[PDB]
């Protein structure tokens, strides 16, 4: 079996609206000019050089934005270019909620579960409520339709609706998951990392707590993972309360390796011990507050890298450019990579259109380890090649704009060019009619 | 047109789970043992005690519980009967949250606004999405079902589904509701209550604010209420904070009275002068916290009764046994009787299952305004005559048990009970296959 990365293709009415609130790119970087076709094609050039340097790579589409029938629930009526003109005059706010270029991030698209952790040997997939954003938590009922769309073999492809949507199941996905282990192929130890749960006080104060444990254990639960195969623990109140939304802005594991900051998780030494005597070979890369400030990781996203695996059983750091250029997280990075470990080679990816929403390499991709069996049964129209990546940027090309602004979501023109730009998506990636606007 | 009173008629799950926080009454009983037959004999009590007096008078039923289909949402698989099972075993806390009678509840079923008050002429009805607290907002599906069962005629009636699930869009429906002006048919006043709103700072501490006012603005919109007819208005935080989770636990309004305490709104004195400008005739009667403390307040319920319109013209309170068991509330409502205002008489009900859980006369009630041609469209299956009552008692004492707590959840007895108990009510309502379970 070999770890697959499927990435977001970013939306076309990919924009700045400052709508997560614990998400401090997303905050900070509020209202600002956004750059659609740019935002898409530095994705993609992560996508084609990863898949180029021998990772299997794959491709998930956008959303139908801006979405009206949401506006529609909100009291909204007539023509979906009327309801647009309603919504840009009378409820503004709304537009940018239902415009939100969010779901190419989709490290929160789901959380997977390999055959070799399954009850019924079959992968799975349950998708992620994504509750605590109103903008985000429209995501679930089409990112259900993609990916079975994209993994459409239902005999070895599970794909489970979204948890309830309350805050008492929160559910943010891969984002807060992990798998260790030896090969990806082996039956592996399944990290869920939380940020609350009902009855514990420990939580934090400031941002909020996206993920509930409560959650965690319904998903390991829907994704029949082995009991003996599961761990849950629960993340640093206080990383949260400086902009740790997510695990994977903390943390990040590949095979027996445990890349993480050492202010990651609550009880972090009992955890690691845990997983010490739970995962033959276990490493922990534990990165010490003084070489690097919980600052700095919000700020870099260094741990928001991807951890691959090269056929030596080196590994490779993939990383956004906002490493590169901190001086501090830079030279820690480079002392990981001489030091004596598995890591034997940085990476640096220009995804700053992502990362100023607060999106770096791993936000972009979902990691699904596949059989050669398994594989070959996925909608091979979305595996990355020269002759996708190709169409996608002729794609690209053709329909999205290089500037965009909140003030745009209210064009008609923006409307019309997107619904023409999904259908004939739809069409190269072999989906059928996935989008609710094409029923 | 007529006000007609439709109550909800209790479930054979009732039990006490303290599943509300916010809800003292809730919180306070959590785990003792509950009387169904009994809560479902003292609501079918008042109905037809209300209906004899010339109370227009209607019923909606109970919905399916325990709820398996949310059971396997949340990772239990298997027959029903196993689910049930393993859910006792391995969690049975999700029991509860499954098997609530919370929607006898019925002022938290929707928001109505009668045919005088809309554009298009219509009585429109919006589902409430009970989103705050879980074991509510699995409600929402099978109201918009049950009340499409009940209100049918399209050209009459407009039901719309729940706002989107989520913690900005917070809507209790009814219970946060309040209509005022001369005669029922003419065009009336409506008030919405909220707890919260974006960018507000004003806002509850310690207990929950379940009504944003986002969604209290989108169904008004949803509900085509003429924007001359519609106030918004924030509760007291402090107030909420002491057990008022909905305005109905703390005013109460009828025709031109707003019957309130001192502290039930923010900007009190001011609001009740806008009304007094806007609403001809309106009259506010506001109880000090000398006469009835809010504690006092909270724990006999005096505002969540009933003000009836008596065919003089004058006013009848129906209040909970509680009120008349408080010697100090009761003296007050004394007090009011006696003095010169629309308040001339009292009626108590023993309603003491309920409001061991939170809820009083008007929780149990939704109060839809009908004209005559609206009336005769109702599903007559559902109005309340000596027929229907003989029926539903009868019903009662044959599927209804007298005892049960949490522990008898994981009965699959009681799960075959109530399946075939609904069934048959179905039929004798004329609702047809209206529960998940029958489709
Ligand atoms: N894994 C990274 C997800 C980033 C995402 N940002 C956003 O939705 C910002 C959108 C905006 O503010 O325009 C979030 O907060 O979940
Ligand atoms: N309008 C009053 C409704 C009361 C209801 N009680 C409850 O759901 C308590 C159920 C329990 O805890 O078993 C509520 O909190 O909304
Ligand atoms: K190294
Ligand atoms: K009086």
């Amino acid at each position: 079996a070999w770890e697959v990365n499927f990435d977001g293709l970013v939306g076309l009415t990919h924009h700045y609206a400052g709508l997560s609130f614990g998400n401090e790119a997303s905050t900070r970087h509020r209202f600002q000019v956004s750059n659609p076709r740019l935002a898409a094609k530095q994705g993609l050039l992560k996508m084609k050089a990863l898949a180029d340097a021998g990772f299997p790579q794959a491709v998930i589409p956008p959303h139908e934005r801006p979405f009206i029938p949401v506006l529609r629930q909100l009291g909204f009526s007539g023509s979906d270019e009327q309801v647009l003109e309603k919504v840009a005059r009378q409820a503004p706010h709304w537009l940018s909620s239902v415009s939100s270029a969010s779901p190419m991030w989709v490290a929160n698209a789901a959380t997977i579960a390999p055959s070799a952790d399954t009850l019924d040997g079959k992968v799975h997939l349950t998708v992620a409520n994504l509750n605590n954003k109103f903008h985000r938590s429209l995501e679930a009922p089409v990112t259900e339709s993609l990916l079975k769309a994209i993994f459409n073999d239902e005999e070895k492809f599970s794909v489970h609706s979204a948890l309830p949507q309350v805050a008492l199941l929160g559910d943010e996905g891969a984002a807060n998951h992990n798998r260790l282990g030896g090969h990806y192929g082996e039956p592996g130890m399944q990290l869920f990392v939380y940020g609350r749960e009902e009855g514990n006080d420990t939580r934090p104060s400031r941002y909020p707590a996206r993920q509930t444990r409560e959650a965690s254990e319904a998903v390991a639960r829907l994704n029949q993972v082995n009991p003996q195969q599961v761990i849950f623990a629960q993340q640093n109140p206080d990383v949260i309360d400086q902009g740790v939304f997510h695990n994977d802005v903390i943390a990040v594991s590949n095979r027996q390796v445990l890349f993480c900051h050492q202010q990651a998780f609550a009880r972090q030494s009992q955890l690691l011990a845990n997983l010490r005597a739970r995962v033959n070979g276990f490493m922990a890369i534990e990165v010490p507050a003084t070489q690097v400030s919980v600052s700095d990781t919000v700020s870099t996203y260094l741990f928001n890298s991807q951890l691959l695996s090269r056929d030596d059983g080196s590994m490779m750091l993939v990383l956004p450019q906002e490493c590169r250029e901190h001086a501090g997280v830079w030279g820690y990075l480079n002392e990981l990579l001489a030091a004596d470990n598995p890591i034997s080679e940085l990476k640096v990816f220009d995804l700053r259109e992502s990362m100023a929403n607060g999106g770096g390499p791993a936000c972009l991709r979902l990691r699904v380890v596949l059989t050669e069996e398994e594989r070959r049964a996925v909608n091979p129209a979305v595996m990355m090649n020269d002759t996708l990546f190709n169409a996608l940027n002729d794609w690209v090309d053709r329909y999205y704009r290089d500037r965009l602004t909140a003030a745009d979501l209210a064009d008609p023109q923006l409307l019309r060019e997107g619904r023409e730009a999904l259908d004939v998506l739809s069409q190269l990636l072999n989906l059928g009619s996935v989008y609710p606007f094409q029923r």
